[PDB]
């Protein structure tokens, strides 16, 4: 799928902005000041890494190989999901907001109160 549509999806979420790093042009998704997921090509191919996720931390226990969970920002601290293009919109949409729902958990009451409004 193209990540052009994921993008503006991810701007569809209410307190998302984009904070890109001007190095490798890698895009951090973030709120104020709580990163949940970043967003940057490496091998001209789409690749997402996202903080310490339940299920994402389950992908890398149950199965194995293929998308390949790789240490080149952190393997532990962080799931890194090659998206590459032949990988389908399905899971992914579900990905983005598992790691969204975590972000307005670990938000405070004086920021949760506000994204309730939007």
């Amino acid at each position: 799928m193209t990540i052009s549509e994921l993008l503006q999806y991810c701007m569809a979420k209410p307190g998302a902005e984009q904070s890109v790093h001007n190095d490798w042009k890698a895009t951090q998704i973030k709120v104020e000041d709580v990163l949940f997921a970043m967003v940057k090509e490496v091998e001209n191919r789409p690749a997402v890494s996202l903080k310490t996720s339940p299920e994402l931390a389950e992908l890398l226990r149950q199965q194995h190989s293929d998308v390949r969970p790789s240490r080149h920002l952190n393997k532990a601290h962080w799931s890194t999901v090659y998206l590459d293009g032949s990988l389908p919109d399905s899971q992914i949409y579900y990905l983005v907001d598992a790691s969204y729902q975590q972000a307005v958990n670990l938000l405070p009451e004086e920021k949760r109160k506000l994204l309730v409004q939007l």
